[PDB]
């Protein structure tokens, strides 16, 4: 055996559009290697979360939070977090505009609406119960991250196409 | 002083949002250079078409048409066009939906409704008049082109956002 960094599915792929099933059983070996395969593959593409079906697992399971991003720059540090089995509360009516996007979506960016500030709980890989109130960006890469469990990719959130495009064009800098 | 192949604009670019303002002068030699260039960035990038803005030339010329097109295989012939101050007429009610890309939004494919039919005319490069029908591929890639020229891309007419996404996925054999 020689081990293999798992491979992101790119928009396109209809996996990325299924419903997550739900996850069983808590704190098992093959949980916990999900989980690590989850982060190294997100860290070695610089993501601020990444969702289990975007790497071919069709299981309720998101990882987020870094202390910087350089794909994202002006994010503020996000706490690193598994949550598997996530409930998300929206709360109206704040909404907020920002840049998005997502290593399923290589090479562009593009400006979605969200919620300000939402409720989430769920369980993280242990089987112990988290429960937040999270706003901002830690909220913006929640509801990303969510979306990807019921089969929604930020492009579909999108109202202004006047405002989508390729990074290398929109943010240079970067 | 070298030749330097016109480079193709991606979307996020502002230019490419703008609205073309008409040819006032035909049969220039600067009219007769743009034709040049935009033909030499339409073949090298297997183009069907292409729009003065998409090489940062914010006029209303359109070129188009092929025998064969290898990014867009099962495309009939289009006969190869200089069209220039393009007026277009829709024929409700019938429509068609067709995959579509773009050489500003490369590597990516999406679903587009389009008129089936079409009448279209305009000029030259030489200032003569060009009045034609146009019906299926024809008319989608004279629709798409069009678009360009009033700051449209084709995510902006994608109604269906589960039928979006990576060439590559979409169409391995491509
Ligand atoms: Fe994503
Ligand atoms: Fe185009």
């Amino acid at each position: 055996h020689h081990h293999m960094i798992r491979e992101i599915l790119k928009m396109g792929d209809p996996r990325l559009l299924e419903v997550a099933k739900p996850v069983a059983q808590f704190d098992t070996p093959e949980l916990h290697e999900i989980v690590a395969d989850m982060f190294e593959t997100m860290h070695h593409a610089n993501g601020a979360g990444l969702a289990a079906p975007q790497i071919g697992i069709g299981l309720q399971i998101i990882i987020f939070g870094f202390g910087s991003n350089n794909r994202y720059p002006d994010a503020p540090p996000v706490p690193e977090t598994v949550l598997i089995n996530p409930k998300l509360e929206y709360m109206p009516p704040d909404m907020e505009e920002g840049w998005e996007g997502c290593l399923s979506v290589p090479g562009m960016r593009g400006v979605v609406s969200r919620y300000a500030k939402v409720r989430y709980s769920g369980y993280d890989q242990f089987g112990a119960k988290i429960d937040r109130v999270a706003e901002g960006f830690h909220a913006r890469v929640v509801q990303h991250e969510y979306d990807h469990l019921i089969g929604k990719l930020y492009p579909m959130r999108i109202t202004d196409f006047t405002r989508f495009g390729f990074t290398e064009v929109l943010f240079p800098g970067l």
